[PDB]
């Protein structure tokens, strides 16, 4: 798996992609691995096109989601500020 970064400007509505995974929501095979599930068209994510669904969030702005709850990961994207460089995994 390769770790990539995606700078996304949290539009007036938000970043632009929903993630599934975390220490509270094992979206994966019963693991805290945070990974995206779908990017919403018309948002900073879909408008930019630098991120791809299923991407396993590794970092967010300056946060390590290696041991954070799915809500923390989600909140991360929301706390990233505006144009945040998100780190994700790619297999």
């Amino acid at each position: 798996m390769e770790y990539e970064e995606i700078t996304l400007e949290r539009g007036n509505s938000g970043l632009g992609f929903s993630i599934a995974g975390g220490t509270d929501n094992p979206h994966i095979g019963d693991d805290p691995s945070i990974f995206i599930t779908k990017i919403i068209p018309g948002g900073a994510a879909a408008q930019d096109g630098r991120l791809r669904v299923n991407d396993s969030i590794l970092f967010v702005n300056e946060v390590d989601v290696r041991e954070v709850t799915h809500s923390a990961a989600v909140e991360a994207l929301k706390e990233a500020g505006s144009i945040v460089r998100l780190y994700v995994m790619r297999r």
